[PDB]
């Protein structure tokens, strides 16, 4: 998250961090609760990652340093990557994680409603990413306020890219506000009539927060019907 501020415990009860025991733990990508045992998150998270065993999912955290060896954890039972996707910036970029076992909400960690797709403004994208291109994972997970911005707004910055329908752009015309690497998919949330929405997924992006450089993430509304085909028993 690049020009953004640190968050406060449970604020973001939704978001979780994903990590991979290969070849040594690490923060992998942000994500999203929405169900008992659901975290949805970008597909593009698991290029090379041969089985969910690697995976290690934490809900409830605001510091990556409450995370240690000893730490619990939610085991990934199986990995739902969509079947029509390739390569993040082509599209589809969206996966989905079926937790080993039931997630009990509390006021750190409860899901997020899916977007209706009768819905076809108040936005913020979360992470513990980069603050800039190059640099680290940030201890405190980080928030940030980000406009969207149209499609035919985002393919003119994108003359190399094709901005489908199934993507969603956000950012400002100035820059200094964007996720970077590492907030992955993670969550951009965005409240209306003060319900919070899972509108987005971090996806990628022209490096991170430029100007005329909007983030691209994926549209979750266009997929809220592959989603409960797939969270469907
Ligand atoms: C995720 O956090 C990550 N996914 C996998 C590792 S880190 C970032 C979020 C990007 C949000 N950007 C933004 N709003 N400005 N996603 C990526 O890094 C993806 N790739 C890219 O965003 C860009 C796309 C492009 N056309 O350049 N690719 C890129 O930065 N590539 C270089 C090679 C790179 C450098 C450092 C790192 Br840690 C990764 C890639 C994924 C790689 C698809």
């Amino acid at each position: 998250i690049v020009g953004g501020t640190a968050s406060v415990r449970g604020e973001w009860p939704w978001q979780v961090t994903l990590h991979t025991t290969s070849p040594t733990q690490r923060h992998l990508c942000g994500g999203s609760i929405i169900g008992n045992q659901w975290i949805l998150t970008a597909a593009h998270c698991f290029y090379g990652v041969e089985s969910p065993k690697i995976l290690r999912v934490y809900s409830g955290i605001l510091n990556q340093s409450e995370i240690a060896e000893d730490t619990s954890f939610f085991g990934v039972q199986e990995i739902i990557i969509h079947d029509q996707y390739k390569m993040a910036e082509s599209g589809y970029d969206i996966a989905l994680l079926k937790l080993e076992t039931t997630v009990n909400y509390t006021d750190s960690q409860r899901p997020i409603s899916l977007p209706s797709k009768g819905d076809r403004t108040d936005c913020w994208v979360t992470g513990w990413g980069y603050r800039k291109l190059r640099d680290k994972i940030q201890n405190t997970l980080q928030k940030a306020k980000i406009p969207l911005v149209t499609n035919e707004e985002c393919q003119k910055r994108y003359r190399g890219h094709k901005i489908t329908h199934k993507m969603i752009c956000a950012g400002y015309r100035e820059g200094g506000k964007d996720a970077c690497k590492g907030d992955s998919g993670g969550p951009l949330s965005c409240k209306h009539n003060e319900v919070w929405h899972l509108v987005g997924i971090t996806s990628w992006g022209e490096g991170c927060a430029q100007r005329e450089r909007p983030g691209v993430y994926t549209n979750v509304v266009e997929y809220v019907d592959w989603i409960l085909e797939k969270t469907q028993a």
